[PDB]
């Protein structure tokens, strides 16, 4: 049912760059690309959740052809323009290191993906992914806890739920539970689609609540930057209260590191009522209600 693998490593999907747009404004930190790709002349098929591999030119510093990076899919089944004819991503350019000749590291895929012109052919593999599935009940009640590109699958559920043209498209989704996104980036020009984030709470604000946690410009009560973790505990309470309700569903998305503050947040919340929280938690993992990608 759930489309997996229809293109693999050693016969990719061709797919033709429409369009790569920048995603971080002026002011802030780093280059986050979102990139369609045209999905016509092929049969990949994906759904919101999933992610997809990009194999980039070239050899390593050993001589052997790079292997494909796995990306969140950015966009919903239908594409960015819902005509089921594109797929988007999100990407990041990584960079790092210190003073040690050559002393600039750029990331192999990041930087062509985030590069990359339109027009270019690019080598596609799956959908993969079964772990970060929205579910199907419209009266589910869907909490997103996101860093960075961690955005991308959350983007795929909002949309769906709530841009006009996808409640057009999809008559037996149309979405009436409560969604939470705490959004966490380093500045308000980092904040990723950050105008249609904002569009949707205005239009939908008893199903949708937009929460930011800014580290450049916030502070936690102790005095440290704002991170989500420090929302996650903010909000800890009114959470867990949302996290019993059988139909309640969350997912983590971003960057390693964000889910131990949140457990920890989380864990004092439920002791309060006698419940160990990575107990319960391990219970909705295997029911298949909390949803983890972190990378
Ligand atoms: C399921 C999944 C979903 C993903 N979704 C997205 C997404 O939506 N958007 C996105 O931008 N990325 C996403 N990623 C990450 C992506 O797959 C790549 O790993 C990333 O883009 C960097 O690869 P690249 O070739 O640019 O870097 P590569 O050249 O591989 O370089 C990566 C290497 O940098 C080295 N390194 C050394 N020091 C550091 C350091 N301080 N910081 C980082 N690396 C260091 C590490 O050894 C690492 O293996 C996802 C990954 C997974 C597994």
């Amino acid at each position: 049912d759930v489309p997996v693998n229809l293109y693999r490593p050693n016969a990719p999907f061709i797919g033709k760059v429409i369009s790569n747009e920048p995603l971080v404004k002026e002011g802030g930190i780093g280059i986050v690309q979102h990139i369609k790709f045209d999905l016509t002349g092929g049969n990949l098929k994906y759904i919101e959740g999933q992610s997809i591999g990009i194999i980039p030119p070239g050899v390593d510093k050993n001589g052997k052809p790079e292997k494909l990076r796995l990306y969140s899919i950015a966009s919903t089944r239908h594409g960015d323009d819902v005509d089921d004819k594109t797929i988007s991503l999100c990407v990041r350019q990584l960079y790092f290191k210190h003073p040690e000749f050559p002393e600039t590291v750029y990331g192999v895929c990041s930087t062509y993906l985030t590069h990359i012109e339109p027009g270019s052919e690019v080598k596609i593999t799956g959908p993969v992914g079964k772990e970060m599935l929205l579910p199907d009940d419209p009266e589910a009640n869907v909490i997103m806890l996101a860093t960075g590109t961690g955005i991308a699958p959350m983007r795929t559920y909002l949309w769906r739920m709530f841009k006009d043209a996808e409640r057009a498209a999809n008559p037996e989704y149309q979405f009436k539970g409560f969604s939470w996104l705490v959004f966490g980036v380093p500045t308000t020009p980092n904040i990723l689609y950050k105008e249609e984030l904002e569009e949707i709470q205005q239009k939908y604000p008893d199903n949708f609540r937009l929460t930011y946690a800014i580290s450049r410009e916030q502070k936690n009560p102790q005095g440290g930057r704002m991170y989500i973790q420090d929302r996650v505990a903010e909000h800890a309470d009114e959470l867990w209260q949302l996290i019993k309700n059988q139909k309640t569903h969350t997912y983590i998305c971003g960057l390693r590191g964000m889910e131990e503050g949140i457990d920890a947040a989380l864990s004092a919340a439920a002791a309060k009522e006698g419940v160990t929280w990575s107990d319960y938690q391990k219970d909705l993992k295997k029911a298949g209600r909390w949803h983890v990608e972190t990378y």
